[PDB]
């Protein structure tokens, strides 16, 4: 399905911590936030998202259309420039945030009752599951 509405918390994460690094998000704040278990809150309708991540320490907004590339600037994360677009390849959705580093954005899906994100950069593969809240 391509409904990924819903609160959805994290049950698994796998190389959060390769993946931060491929990223040269800062050490310090590495040490807390690989462990944190995250919530995301996806409000989708059409086109539209609006994507919350939560954690105790940490949270995050970003919003985006389906189809439409938007320029992000990565403020909290890795304060980088980057064009963004996000797109559905079957019901697999994909963004792709082109820029100076290679093979970075991610992947999202629903199986069954768990939401799966895949955040990759760099030859860093990061692998996240959720559970339906
Ligand atoms: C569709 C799912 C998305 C867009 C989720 C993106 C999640 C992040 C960019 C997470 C960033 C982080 C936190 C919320 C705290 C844990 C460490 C960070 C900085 C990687």
């Amino acid at each position: 399905t391509r409904d990924q509405n819903g609160t959805w918390e994290m049950e698994s994460n796998e190389n959060f911590e390769g993946w931060m690094k491929a990223l040269d998000i800062d050490f310090a704040t590495r040490k807390i936030a690989v462990r944190l278990t995250l919530t995301l809150v996806i409000d989708q309708d059409g086109d539209n998202f609006k994507v919350k991540t939560t954690s105790t320490f940490y949270n995050y907004d970003v919003d985006f259309t389906v189809g439409v590339e938007f320029d992000e600037y990565t403020k909290s994360l890795d304060n980088r420039h980057v064009k963004a677009l996000v797109t559905w390849e079957g019901d697999v959705l994909v963004c792709v945030q082109k820029g100076e580093k290679e093979n970075r954005g991610w992947k999202k899906w629903i199986e069954g009752d768990k939401l799966y994100l895949e955040l990759t950069c760099g030859d860093q593969v990061c692998r996240q599951v959720f559970k339906k809240k």
